[PDB]
């Protein structure tokens, strides 16, 4: 699977009000380089998953392999790169 600019992240605890999770999202991956958004609905299709859209490929890579599995509200992180741009359409 190749790069690219956007990492889906599953496993989130959905016990967590979206604008907290994507400020505390912000807090944890601004590190890793320029962030254009972050998307986390509570719609029942995006449940429990996010995506974080950075402005670099490298960005988003060296975020991937490094927050992989990071316990995040006591919950591990999966991340994945998003498969293609119909993606985050797709889940609206």
């Amino acid at each position: 699977m190749l790069p690219n600019q956007t990492i889906y992240i599953n496993n989130l605890n959905e016990k967590i009000k979206k604008e907290e999770l994507k400020k505390s999202l912000y807090a944890i991956f601004s590190q890793f380089g320029q962030i254009l958004d972050i998307v986390a609905l509570k719609t029942l299709k995006m449940r429990g998953q996010a995506f974080v859209i950075f402005k670099e490929i490298g960005s988003a890579s060296n975020a991937l392999r490094t927050m992989q599995g990071f316990p995040f509200y006591d919950k591990p992180m999966q991340i994945a790169y998003s498969k293609s741009d119909s993606d985050i359409v797709a889940k609206i």
